[PDB]
DNA sequence: GTCGG
DNA sequence: GCTGATGCGCC
DNA sequence: CCGACGGCGCATCAGC
C-alpha cells in the first residue's frame, strides 16, 4: 500500500531481468530493493531518500525519481510494448517452463496458450501438467481452503503412521489470508541426520484417497505435484503441493527454511555469511578459513538460529514481504 | 544492480 | 554408471 | 571480464 507504486515497478523489473534478460543477480537486486522499500515506514519523496536504504543504489534511485515525477517508467513502457519480451514473460508463468525453455519456444514461434496446446509434442510431462492446470495455478488459495487441505493431509499422514508430524509452512504458516500453493514439512523419528520409503508411503496414501492427482517430480526427500479438494454434486481448482521430508533432529532449520518468505531467507543467509556462518534447511555451521564449513551448531528453536546471527526473533507473520 | 573486499 | 553443469523448481 | 550475490532437491545432458 505505502510505496506500492515503487515496489510494483521494481518487481516488474525483477521479473523482466529473470525471465527475459536471464540476469538472476539483477532479479535478486530488484527484489531486495522492493523488500526494503516495502518495510520502510514513510512515503518515499525522492530517490536520494531511498538511496539511504541497503540495496538501493544510484540506478534504482534514478528510477524512483522518474516514477515519483511521472507515475510511470519509460523502460517498463517499452518492455510492455515488446511482443517478444511479453511472450517470453508469459510462457515462464507455465509450471515447468523457465526462462531458457520460454526463449526457445518463442524463437520457434510458440507465443500463446493456443500455440502451446497445438505443440504439446514439444513439452515434457512437467510442462504438459503446467499447461493442463494453467488457469488453476494462476489462482491463489483462500485460507479457508488451505485449512481443509491441512485437515486432509494431517489425517492421511496420521493413518500411515501416528509418529509422522506434518507441518504446513510457506505463506500459510506466516498467517497469509491466501496462499499460492501448499507446502508440507514432514518428519518421522526413523529419519534423522544419524540413520535412514518414508516420503513414498505418504504420497501413496494421498494418491489413494485422490487428494494428490499428478506428480511433477519425486525423490527420497522432496515431492512436487498437484492436489485437489473433493467438491459437492463447481470443482475446486487443482493446486500445487510441495512435500519435504526433513531429518527429525534438523526440524528447526527445516521449518525456518520452509516458512520463508524467499526474500527473508536469502536476506537471513546473506547476513549469516557476513557474520561468519552458513544456514541451509538442515543446519547452521561456522565457516572455516579453507572455505569448508565446520560442525553443525546446537539448535533447540527457530530463535536459536536468529541468536547465532544476532537477530531479534521474527514471528512467522513478520517474515512476509 | 549493489555492495564490499 | 560417474562428475559437473544446467534447467526446473522450493523457501 | 572486480567477484559475490543463499542454499539445495530432482531431472537431464555432456563428456567421460
Ligand atoms: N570499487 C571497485 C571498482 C573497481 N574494481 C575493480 C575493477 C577495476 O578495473 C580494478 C582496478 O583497476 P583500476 O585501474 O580501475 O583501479 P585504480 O584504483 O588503479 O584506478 P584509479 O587510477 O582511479 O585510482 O578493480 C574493484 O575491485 N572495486
Ligand atoms: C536501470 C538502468 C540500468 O541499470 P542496470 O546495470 O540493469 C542500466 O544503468 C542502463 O541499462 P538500460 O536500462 O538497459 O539502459
Ligand atoms: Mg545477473
Ligand atoms: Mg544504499
Ligand atoms: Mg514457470
Ligand atoms: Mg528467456
Ligand atoms: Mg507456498
Ligand atoms: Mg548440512
Amino acid at each position: 500500500t505505502l510505496n506500492g507504486g515503487i515496489t510494483d515497478m521494481l518487481t516488474e523489473l525483477a521479473n523482466f531481468e529473470k525471465n527475459v534478460s536471464q540476469a538472476i543477480h539483477k532479479y535478486n537486486a530488484y527484489r531486495k530493493a522492493a523488500s526494503v522499500i516495502a518495510k520502510y515506514p514513510h512515503k518515499i519523496k525522492s530517490g536520494a531518500e531511498a538511496k539511504k536504504l541497503p540495496g538501493v543504489g544510484t540506478k534504482i534511485a534514478e528510477k524512483i525519481d522518474e516514477f515519483l515525477a511521472t507515475g510511470k517508467l519509460r523502460k517498463l513502457e517499452k518492455i510492455r510494448q515488446d511482443d517478444t519480451s511479453s511472450s517470453i514473460n508469459f510462457l515462464t508463468r507455465v509450471s515447468g517452463i523457465g526462462p531458457s525453455a520460454a526463449r526457445k519456444f518463442v524463437d520457434e514461434g510458440i507465443k500463446t496458450l493456443e500455440d502451446l496446446r497445438k505443440n504439446e509434442d514439444k513439452l515434457n510431462h512437467h510442462q504438459r501438467i503446467g499447461l493442463k492446470y494453467f488457469g488453476d495455478f494462476e489462482k491463489r488459495i483462500p485460507r479457508e481452503e488451505m485449512l481443509q487441505m491441512q485437515d486432509i493431509v494431517l489425517n492421511e499422514v496420521k493413518k500411515v503412521d501416528s509418529e509422522y508430524i506434518a507441518t504446513v509452512c510457506g505463506s500459510f504458516r506466516r498467517g497469509a489470508e491466501s496462499s499460492g500453493d501448499m507446502d508440507v514439512l514432514l518428519t518421522h523419528p526413523s529419519f534423522t541426520s544419524e540413520s535412514t520409503k518414508l516420503l513414498h508411503q505418504v504420497v501413496e496414501q494421498l494418491q489413494k484417497v485422490h487428494f494428490i492427482t499428478d506428480t511433477l517430480s519425486k525423490g527420497e526427500t522432496k515431492f512436487m505435484g498437484v492436489c485437489q479438494l473433493p467438491s459437492k454434486n463447481k470443482e475446486y481448482p487443482h493446486r500445487r503441493i510441495d512435500i519435504r521430508l526433513i531429518p527429525k533432529d534438523q526440524y528447526y532449520c527445516g521449518v525456518l527454511y520452509f516458512t520463508g518468505s524467499d526474500i527473508f531467507n536469502k536476506n537471513m543467509r546473506a547476513h549469516a555469511l557476513e557474520k561468519g556462518f552458513t544456514i541451509n534447511e538442515y543446519t547452521i555451521r561456522p565457516l572455516g578459513v579453507t572455505g569448508v564449513a565446520g560442525e553443525p551448531l546446537p539448535v533447540d528453536s527457530e530463535k536459536d538460529i536468529f541468536d547465532y546471527i544476532q537477530w531479534k526473533y521474527r514471528e512467522p507473520k513478520d517474515r512476509s514481504e
